[PDB]
């Protein structure tokens, strides 16, 4: 697989999204997965809704956290909006799916990749963005302006965020803070260090969804 990988480059990335102060990170984290899905099987970038999997996956706990696998497997099962169609609003209100129409898309299933294992993560990120895990947590994760980040942090994952290339040295992930958290919302996370939880923990749980 090569040296380098950006989805961005190859148009299957949208624009970086502000979850404000809802904590409804699993459900932006599971979205660009679905977004990039789409794109490479399709051809066409849209955008899906965070929303409604927060309003929608009562496996999850709404603005107070959740999990990107119950997201994507939801997505798997009934199908997921346009972001237009419902659009983000911050807070948890009832399930709207059925009163804005049929769903835009809809994914096949949803993989686990292999933990504790780098090679099966960068695997998987050449062929698709991936929903990974992170400890967050510590003001140096929260005040990265930019570079690659090598900590510190734990491994006491706690905010899911989503994979969306590597170089050499990083892991490319796209945040959900806002364009003027890190890189522009993204953030190059340090690889190759032997760390077999990842830096951050950053190999913890990570899942891809299935189309075709
Ligand atoms: C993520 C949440 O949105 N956290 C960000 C909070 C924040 C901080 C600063 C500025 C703006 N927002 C949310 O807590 C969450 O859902 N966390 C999950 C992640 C996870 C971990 C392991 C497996 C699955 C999912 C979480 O910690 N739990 C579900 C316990």
């Amino acid at each position: 697989i090569p040296e380098y990988v950006d989805w961005r480059q190859k148009g299957a990335v949208t624009p970086v999204k502000n979850q404000g102060s809802c904590g409804s990170c699993w459900a932006f984290s599971a979205v660009v997965t679905i977004e990039g899905i789409i794109k490479i099987r399709t051809g066409n970038l849209n955008q899906y809704s965070e929303q409604e999997l927060l309003d929608c996956d009562r496996r999850s706990y709404g603005c107070n956290g959740g999990y990107p696998w119950s997201a994507l497997q939801l997505v798997a099962q009934y199908g997921i909006h346009y972001r237009n169609t419902y659009p983000y609003e911050g807070v948890q209100r009832y399930c709207r799916s059925r009163e804005k129409g049929p769903y835009a898309a809809k994914t096949d299933g949803v993989r686990q990749v292999q933990p504790y294992n780098q090679g099966a993560l960068l695997y998987s990120i050449a062929n698709q963005p991936v929903s990974v895990v992170l400890q967050a947590a510590g003001k140096d994760f929260q005040l990265y302006r930019g570079g690659i980040f090598v900590g510190p942090c734990g491994n006491k994952v706690d905010h899911a965020v989503a994979a969306v290339g590597y170089g050499p040295n990083y892991i490319l992930i796209k945040n959900s803070w806002g364009t003027g958290w890190g890189e522009n919302g993204y953030i190059r996370i340090k690889r190759g260090t032997g760390n077999s939880y990842g830096v951050c923990g950053l190999y913890t749980s990570s899942f891809y969804p299935v189309k075709n």
